[PDB]
């Protein structure tokens, strides 16, 4: 059905329309906390804020603000905390969140520098010998190892609560080939990546919500979560036909503004889901075909 609609929409080149329509019906909620003068420097983009009703509150008494939303997908029983790329001054806040929320995985969908501009702080350690200590949130983050693949890298980090000397293994999934405001090379590579994250247990309910982010935490991050939820629902009832992707994107837009920034990302979202269904519906071999087509070997 989504395939029909796909060809339908492609056949008459109406993605820009379908996309603007979703924008017209997207929820709109107040962002008072994020817009408070004291939090001006805690936001990377003036036009990208968390709604008040679904923002992740830091557990400190000083200022509990951080540009992050908890997208809670009720029907699919999956939660994601989408956030902006940490600013030089908010890296402590970022790891505080991860710790307090009990996250197991962190999904980075952008490179530190894109189009010749600094899109995100270097918030994680790059060399084992050089760990990082966030003095304001009293946390330590050490690089334990990293598995570099052609288009993405998986890092194992150790987060420690200097106040209690408690430690946690944090998996860092970094997609290094997704153009800014762009779309993955092929659904195959994107799906290979999604399933890698899935296989890590990072998306399991026995863990806090996975923290997903790009520069603003709405475009590429939205695409990622949309495909994951759609594939998940489709899986829950083994009924591809009952999955209304636009209805699902709107559900998500209730928790964070502007998820999916371009009509092409929306088109890619359809592709990834349609392609992913192959695996969800019983063809377990397609996962290897993706791993091949993705060319993850250096
Ligand atoms: C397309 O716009 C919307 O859907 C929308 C809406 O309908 C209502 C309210 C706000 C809206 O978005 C504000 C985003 C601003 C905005 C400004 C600068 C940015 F670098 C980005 C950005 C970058 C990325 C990435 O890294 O891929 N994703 O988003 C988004």
């Amino acid at each position: 059905e989504m395939e029909k609609e796909f060809e339908q929409i492609d056949k008459s080149g109406s993605w820009a329309a379908i996309y603007q329509d979703i924008r017209h019906e997207a929820s709109d909620f107040p962002c008072r906390v994020a817009k408070l003068p004291k939090n001006k420097n805690r936001n990377r983009y003036r036009d990208v804020s968390p709604f008040d009703h679904s923002r992740i509150k830091l557990h400190q008494e000083d200022n509990d603000y951080i540009n992050a939303s908890l997208i809670k997908m009720e029907e699919a029983q999956r939660s994601y905390i989408l956030t902006q790329g940490p600013l030089p001054n908010t890296c402590g806040h970022f790891w505080e969140m991860v710790w307090e929320q009990k996250s197991r995985g962190v999904v980075m969908l952008n490179r530190v520098m894109e189009k010749g501009s600094l899109k995100c702080a270097q918030y994680w350690p790059q060399k084992e010998e050089k760990e990082m200590i966030f003095e304001d949130t009293n946390l330590k983050l050490t690089l334990i190892s990293e598995d570099i693949k052609s288009y993405y890298t998986v890092r194992q980090l150790e987060l420690e609560n200097l106040t209690t000397q408690e430690t946690r293994e944090i998996l860092h999934f970094h997609y290094t080939t997704w153009p800014d405001f762009g779309v993955p090379e092929s659904p195959a590579s994107f799906l290979n990546f999604l399933f890698k994250v899935r296989e890590s247990g990072s998306l399991s309910p026995e863990h806090g919500p996975v923290v997903v982010h790009c520069s603003a935490g709405i475009g590429r991050s939205g695409t990622f979560c949309l495909a994951d939820t759609c594939l998940l629902l489709m899986d829950k009832r083994k009924d591809p036909s009952s999955v209304d992707i636009k209805k699902v994107l709107l559900e998500m837009r209730k928790f964070r503004m502007g998820l999916i920034q371009t009509a092409d990302q929306l088109r890619f979202s359809y592709l990834a889901v349609i392609e992913g269904a192959k695996f969800i519906m019983g063809d377990s071999s397609v996962q290897d075909q993706w791993k091949e087509l993705s060319h993850e070997d250096l």
